[PDB]
């Protein structure tokens, strides 16, 4: 059935209480069938070196067993004990800010041998101890693992050795690849290799970031490999990925390549956090879910999301339920809250769980339990689980480009100034599509020809650095009938972040039917659109403009409206083989992005039910394991709304209209504020 | 008489001058009867280790003696000589910023042995040298002393031993009290105890902060105890406390507990600086005076305030006078300027004294002298000194709550984000009261049953962390007839900053007649006020809202006006015993605070004639030593004002009306811009 649950910290509950069995009863009452334990408390289970105390782990396993609740056990390696650092200070990484100081979780040097050695021992002892317990259904490897800005000596030497291997000891080739002549930065003998911390060369720095991302992935695989020596055949290994953090889950994760790192896992997990209250839009849940579903090639677990949340996140009545159904609408096969309660000391005292600091019932917990009892009814649960999505549009995601542009800021070309980031461009586009009710998959930028070929529209947002093979695949995708749309600052540099030295866009001048070699930060530049984009006439060009020189054969969709720049296009499209290729040479406002992308989808022949409801209600859909269509209707607003049904079949939930009421496409539908219902393409049962 | 003076630095005066007797004469001309010397110049009086040179100290004592001026001697320990750090670099504290570098004052590790050894030596030599000089009337111990964010090894080890003592060596108890299971932070053996610098556990950090605050209090008591070995029976020990600095004196001092630290002294002293010119309000003078008066249980000395001041403080004509009288209206028994002149080199070149860089007369000095000759006339001096204030309202101050919310920000729960601080809440209440012409005392949060009992209204501004005993006193205070008003984020946590785990407000749900367990940052939330607070109707709820669930018998003064939260109250008041208890579950704008407080005060039976003049003129009063009522009328505006006299008696000063003109409550009164007079009820 659908996983529904919460992280539980027996280790944190005040010791003067004895309420574990009460907590378990509150959970089963709320339709909770799974808890997560163990990951944050190494110092409780191994209180002195070599001395293991499973009191708290056993208590949770026993209490869950007695309640009929399942358990996912997390390895406790993301936060280290006082006794470990006392013996080995280097467990804590040196960063660019200098020497570390004990306290915070996730400031360790993940390649430190004391960290790996003791880590391996607690992993072995914990997983050995719990693996045969029937309530344990799976494992979380570590927790939201990154490399934590480590520039420790060892990590650097290891990087130098990998550079030797990559370049077959040839420093002429390395210095040329990275342009290291500049500012007298050549490395002409391996023993002269400087400390990377002060490097001003982004070719080198990027490669080091990539190396360290790869170490994250290897560390996860290594942990998974250890759990594989103990686990039962009916258990799974997962991990809780997280996203760029801007007060909440925002964009592609800078420190980890989720596509690559997910290969060690049986199923992808993810943590998603987002604005609520008047600011609930659904966008972060959908973005988060689409990236997890894409990284894992199918259904994923939401291992953490918000209950009462941080200050400001407390959900209006109805919002918790609407947030939950949203996850299922992106294809989640589980939802778990972080966490069951609210902790009474220390950093996350006010990142609040289902229960408040009094451990009483409250309206948020009660709303959760109404949700849990809904999906725990098989009539609802069997209908919503394992949802399959077949999307026609893909967005290309690139950790290498995020890294590159974090240094060469789009607007300035330097690691200072500007406000537009890679994830801003990505989200500007993702969010426009969301506003139009068009659903997307994410693809890594090095996706195969077969993968690309599945999609009718492929979008490349500020896809700044790629290899030559990637360019060639995309040309071929277009030739064979695809539609490629790229934005400014794409295909600028090779995989070593060296800007190509032929005509831009590199090896795509004939595909896009244009070239450029000039750009600026626009002052009072707007757009003239003669035809297909007539609705865009007048829109502003923002942040950065590329002076696109269209070929004589190319269709210009927009020109700069400015006396210095009006010889140049802002937006072009050009046929090539059976497909076409569009470039957007500027950043657009949200309304302009919706205009451009709605036209592009129309050009590409992409239609989905709910497109007509854009701006009225959120519609997201899929096919269930009976092969029926499932259409969610999600009202992300504080007013009731009326609209016409986008599909025919039966209302699965009912809404303030009863469950199993039939509906026909076109029928009037009303949802209350923060309301939801779901049409399933079958008759009532 | 009233002390009136300035700090004087003969050590800093250009050496080509010989003007000390001219300075002294300009001082006596201006009614100045005391100077403060010695505290900033260790390297001048001990130029090489063990070699003392009292030339400058002697010059000042001889010149003062010759002019009939009294002297307060400061110990010079808050800035250290180059020769001391050259031997002992650990004199300078390690901070979370890392290694220190010599130059600034007040970057020492106040528990360092070299610092305390050489410090005891200079103290003993200086005090011994001056103690029997008739002009010396007292002593300042160090100067605005704090712990300077020291995380030096010794201070940490000392703290660990203090923890062993407090938990009786029981690390199981310590880990539970502080919740150190979280993020694998348990300390399971004493030898594993980590550096505190990078701790993310605010129960532990807050306790370290409290320890270091107590080390400041001890340091002050240690110096006072040395000084007591030499001083005459006719002399006093004091200290210049200071406030949270936000460009000027703003709020409760974060690094020192003035109520505790003040115990070692004969009389409290204070340094107060504030906006002037168009932004002169008198709020900071009154806040700082109320605090200092409260900390020491009576009259206090303003050991420093602004003369010409920093750039932007230069007072408009009339304002220096108005500022001065403002201090005496709060209960000051002395006013000293920092400082006499304007220094020609170095960091405070432009923190300017009475005289400018040219040492000439100027209008600010001349205004100060007109004021000093005023109070120097016993008709006025005698009437105004040792003022005694009996207030009906108390505000509870808590360093522990300041500390806790410096990390757990009201709005965010984290040490980043938000704008609303503990002191902002305290000042929001204080300022509304001042604007209502209501005078207050401060009490420490742990104030005794007897101290609480003396007040008709007690206000708990964001009293985030307390012990259980404080909560039980307060409940008894209400049961017995008191009126308690608490704001949001009060009584949340125990004295270890561990949030209580029963219903909130902890052991007070019966008293306030309400519980809450939900809160948020409000978006477009207003208040609905059905009766008693009808004037507040439509006011904004700001910064944070607690979802109060009132008992059936509780009076709901304000509900949330918002479709998500309108089941919940924002402001509640509940009868308990013969008193009552009111909770304001959000932050209010300034005008909303006046509306709320004016109603609470009326509920509590507090009314005076000055409250009728709120918004028009500042009225502050007390009783002088002949038993007469002294009523200040202070105009903190750039225009003239007209109003009805709030008391009968005689005008003391005269104003643009002669000195000693009679007046009767209700008589029309006019004051010029920045004006002042005083009605004395005889």
């Amino acid at each position: 059935p659908i996983l529904f649950g919460a992280a539980y910290y027996d280790e944190y509950i005040p010791r003067d209480l004895d309420r574990i069995d009460t907590d378990m009863e509150m959970m089963t009452r709320a339709g909770i069938n799974v808890i997560r334990i163990g990951e944050s408390t190494w110092s409780t289970c191994e209180p002195q070196p070599g001395h293991f105390d499973w009191t708290h782990i056993d208590r949770a396993l026993d209490a869950a067993t007695n309640a009929g609740i399942n358990v996912i056990v997390g390895t406790p390696t993301y936060a280290v004990p006082t006794w470990l650092v006392a013996m080995y200070p280097d467990v804590l990484a040196t960063t660019p800010a200098g020497e570390p100081h004990y306290g915070a979780r996730q400031i360790m040097n993940i390649v430190n041998p004391a960290y790996r050695l003791y880590g391996e021992r607690v992993i072995r002892s914990l997983i050995s101890h719990v693996a045969q317990q029937p309530c344990v259904i799976g494992y979380q490897v570590d927790n939201e693992t990154k490399y934590y800005d480590s520039v420790s000596h060892d990590m650097q030497v290891m990087f130098i050795k990998q550079l030797r291997h990559e370049f077959k000891n040839d420093l002429e080739a390395l210095n040329e690849a990275y342009g290291l002549d500049y500012w007298s930065n050549r490395i002409n003998a391996w023993e002269d290799f400087p400390d990377l911390t002060g490097s001003i060369n982004e070719s080198l720095r990027a490669r080091f970031d990539r190396f360290r991302r790869d170490q994250v992935a290897e560390y996860l695989a290594w942990q998974a490999s250890i759990i594989r020596e103990y686990m039962r055949d009916d258990q799974f290994i997962t991990h809780n990925f997280d996203y760029e953090w801007r007060g909440h889950s925002y964009g592609l994760q800078p420190a980890v390549d989720h596509f690559r790192a997910a290969r060690a896992l049986d199923i992808c997990g993810v943590d998603i956090y987002h604005p609520s209250e008047d600011a609930l839009t659904g966008k972060e849940i959908a973005f988060g879910g689409d990236m997890a579903r894409s990284a894992g090639g199918g259904n994923y677990l939401v291992l953490e999301t918000q209950a009462q949340g941080q200050h400001g996140w407390l959900p209006y009545p109805g919002q918790l339920r609407l947030q939950a159904y949203s996850h299922l609408a992106s294809g989640a096969d589980g939802i778990m809250y972080w966490h069951w309660h609210s902790i009474h000391n220390s950093f996350e005292t006010y990142w609040r769980g289902l229960l408040s600091h009094d451990f009483e019932s409250n309206p948020t917990y009660e709303e959760a339990g109404r949700f849990g009892r809904e999906i725990g009814d098989p009539r609802i649960g069997d209908t919503l689980s394992h949802l399959s999505k077949r999307n026609a549009v893909a967005i290309l995601a690139s950790n290498e480009s995020l890294t590159a542009l974090s240094w060469f800021h789009i607007e300035t070309g330097f690691p200072m100034g500007g406000t537009l980031t890679y994830n801003d461009v990505l989200r500007s586009i993702y969010d426009a599509l969301f506003e139009l009710n068009v659903e997307v998959d994410f693809l890594p930028a090095d996706a195969s020809a077969d993968q690309l070929a599945g999609y009718s529209l492929v979008i490349a947002p500020a896809l700044y650095t790629t290899d030559q093979q990637t360019i060639d695949r995309l040309a071929r995708y277009v030739k064979n009938g695809g539609h490629l749309l790229a934005t400014m600052r794409s295909f600028v540099a090779d995989e070593n972040v060296k800007v190509w030295h032929d005509k831009a866009p590199h090896h795509l001048v004939d595909i896009f039917g244009m070239t450029y070699n000039q750009f600026t930060r626009p002052m009072g530049v707007s757009l003239k659109c003669p035809d297909t984009l007539a609705d865009l006439a007048g829109a502003s060009a923002n942040d950065f403009i590329e002076m696109l020189s269209p070929a004589p054969e190319t269709h210009v969709l927009a020109w700069y409206d400015h006396y210095a720049w009006d010889s140049y296009a802002a937006i072009t499209r050009h046929a090539f083989g059976s497909g076409d290729a569009q470039w957007v040479g500027t950043q657009l406002q949200a309304d302009a992005w919706r205009t451009v992308l709605a036209e592009a989808l129309s050009n590409a022949g992409v239609h989905t039910p709910g497109m007509e409801l854009a701006g009225t209600v959120c519609v997201r859909s899929g096919t269930n394991t009976a092969g029926d269509t499932v259409t969610y209707l999600l009202n992300y607003s504080g007013s009731p709304i009326t609209f016409r049904a986008p599909a025919s079949g039966t209302f699965l939930l009912g809404h303030p209209v009863t469950a199993e009421t039939p509906v026909t496409v076109g029928d009037a539908v009303t949802l209350p504020r923060w309301g939801v219902d779901i049409i399933v393409g079958r008759q009532p049962t």
